[PDB]
């Protein structure tokens, strides 16, 4: 890495060291080659496309390469970031806008669902509270796949739509806001939750089963009213309680000093556009992105990070 | 053209006029010569085949030239109907037959699906209601391609199947019905639909996705026309789909409401008998013994025989 | 035949007999002659190859005549065997070995695909369940050509492979298996199948048409799922069934008095060889064989048959 990180590997791998180490170091020396080569192809395919564009007459197919690029960056991202990131919990909620905000929440949930099916990920709905119009008042689900969290972490934040409400006939543009919170699933062996700290409750499913778990120390509360049995429900409430717990703990250990708009992205239907505001990137393939083709935007985010965040000059 | 529609072209084309008229009339000048040539190729080729039948020992290969007759006639239709017949909306539902009827609906959907692919057109499924036996309760879909509407317009009507049902173990021959409705797509600039005349509702999908994902219903308050969708699309996308269908539907309903107000059933448009492997179209009484090939998508033989007749007497001809 | 089967013909062709019998007995005589002439050509070109070997200096061409016998044997086989027609149904499926078995199953399907093209035969694939890596979970196809069934009837049995999986880089030699089943197609007139013994079902395509047919008494079941229409597929299923049924009968009336390993042939890649075990013959042109140049092996199997089977002392 740099050649500096690859220097230690040049020497370490020298004639001496222990078996448990030669594999340890050699294995990483290879990890660096992939990285080295992957960025190689990235940079080649990049410099390549810039020729297909202004070759006196662009060859409308820099899209075959443009796509591969989005692909090379998610691979690089995977090799770079210290590894445990394949399981994630997603929660989406309406924001400002009323009936319209819950409708956008479903639009998002629809994007992610269709995204999952395209990356070959597995998705399970932990819970969903719909709205008469066909919106969502709350939804939390689990996504697992090669780098699911590593990629979805980019979706955390406030999303806003700009569009004329569908049941509104030719009315005025409406701006609503939805919240997406992504967290990494925390296995049982990775965090301690004492029995006496937990308070479990169950009730008739207000008008299949309804459960609620309270982590007394924290005060975190997990409530589920779905089709799983009480027993099964409890296990699902716990998967979520851990992630929510671990986070709150992370938070309680960093936010005691950290002491709004924060719109992370905007979708505009009349313009059929998507603008992620951390990178100031705009795309005009809104419907295809909302249809589940989110790589173009995430890969851009991944690049910006690998170009001037942690893994760059570090 | 004729010699007449070519007359006005002769004079108009004369010395002076306006630029925008030169290319204009000039462009219409060519239209007629090609029309004249194609009708010349058809005649030269038609009159050539009939000599290859009783020459003293036929040359079973008239089919090769026969296949070009189907193509020349469609090229002639494209030149005789220069308007805007490139976008169409198709709808297929079961007629009488029960399960068997919903199965024939699919056989047709497949046929048009593969027929589309062969003409290299673009097809998009608006919506589909399938049946357990792998059949179709209802299906609607758009098709855009070179004069793809002027070609699929002859498919509107009832289509009847004659055959032993697949699940019926070699038993008796059954006869079911399937209904095809082909409407030309209508643009927003060509028909007015006032905001206040539209009621749009949206509901939860009925039984990760839940049922399907989104449900939209659009009602044209005046006429009563209702367009309902339940499919993978989003609300925003189904509405634009529902609106595409509603324009086509309303434009059709107004044409009827203007004729059906001065013009005051069986209508078996065509037949698909499997035991005999034939397909007979009843408006032209043309028959083919290439059933499965036609069902597999090679439909041109029949539509051209329909165009030929159509042009052989209707508007295009004596008009 | 012998001079015996011929004797009777000679006398039946004496002074009298009927028109329809005249031609009938007249053709089999000539048939017999052809058998005699070919059985002679075979015998001489043979006695001529041996001489070309230990003559005083082999003339490396005993192969041009070697290939001639490949032909003569098949023409003999034609003239001899039971009417064994020009139509055949072949089925191939993985044996033991996991993915590798599936991959070798397609290997075999390729050999035959290529072999049939060399024999000028026609070939329609009835169905094919494929594997991501490119193997074949299952396949049945139809073949038609001058006694394609007779010549292919010797492929029925378990085929075994020994090689390093292509996806393994310089690994250990893995060994697998693939089953091949050949059946002579039965025309509807030839076999009786009552309507009340079939159970024909249909379903929607999971993820064109789906069709399954069951022969209630036997338990035989043919599934179909492809681009075909329910109707075409049903007809494609009745062909395969009449074959599965007929055979099952020729069996159920022999597999009732005939009271595993049955490794029919072995293809070893490192040593580049094909070893047919029923005759213990080894060819060293494995690849040319897997490419469809099967006449070598089959003509050997044909020569053993005529030599010790019915067609001999009988």
């Amino acid at each position: 890495m740099k050649e500096k990180k690859k220097e230690i590997e040049k020497l370490l791998a020298r004639p001496d060291l222990t078996p448990e180490q030669m594999k340890n170091y050699g294995m990483e020396y290879a990890k660096i080659e992939e990285i080295e080569n992957i960025t190689n192809r990235i940079k080649e395919t990049q410099e390549f496309i810039e020729l297909l564009r202004e070759e006196g007459e662009n060859e409308l197919e820099i899209e075959k390469y443009e796509k591969e690029l989005d692909q090379l960056y998610q691979e690089l991202l995977f090799l770079l970031s210290p590894e445990a990131s394949d399981k994630a919990i997603v929660e989406i909620r309406p924001g400002t806008g009323g009936e319209e905000a819950a409708l956008f929440a479903r639009d998002l949930f629809r994007m992610y669902t269709r995204y999952a099916e395209r990356k070959g990920w597995n998705l399970e709905v932990a819970e969903i509270h719909e709205t008469d119009l066909g919106g969502i008042r709350e939804v939390v689900f689990f996504v697992k796949g090669k780098n699911a969290y590593g990629i979805l972490k980019y979706e955390s934040g406030v999303h806003r739509v700009q569009r004329v409400p569908v049941t509104e006939s030719g009315g005025r543009i409406h701006t609503s806001t939805a919240t997406v919170a992504v967290l990494p699933e925390i296995e049982e062996k990775d965090i301690e939750i004492r029995p006496e700290d937990l308070k479990i409750e169950t009730f008739r499913a207000s008008g299949e089963s309804a459960v609620r778990i309270t982590h007394l120390p924290t005060g975190i509360v997990v409530s589920c009213q779905n089709e799983r049995s009480q027993y099964q429900n409890k296990q699902t409430a716990l998967r979520i309680l851990r992630a929510r717990l671990y986070q709150l703990q992370k938070e309680q250990k960093e936010r005691e000093i950290s002491q709004r708009s924060e719109k992370i992205r905007t979708y505009n239907f009349p313009q059929n556009r998507v603008t992620d505001h951390r990178i100031n990137y705009t795309s005009y393939r809104l419907q295809e992105i909302l249809d589940g083709d989110l790589d173009e935007i995430i890969s851009k985010l991944i690049e910006h990070d690998i170009e001037n965040n942690l893994e760059e000059v570090l």
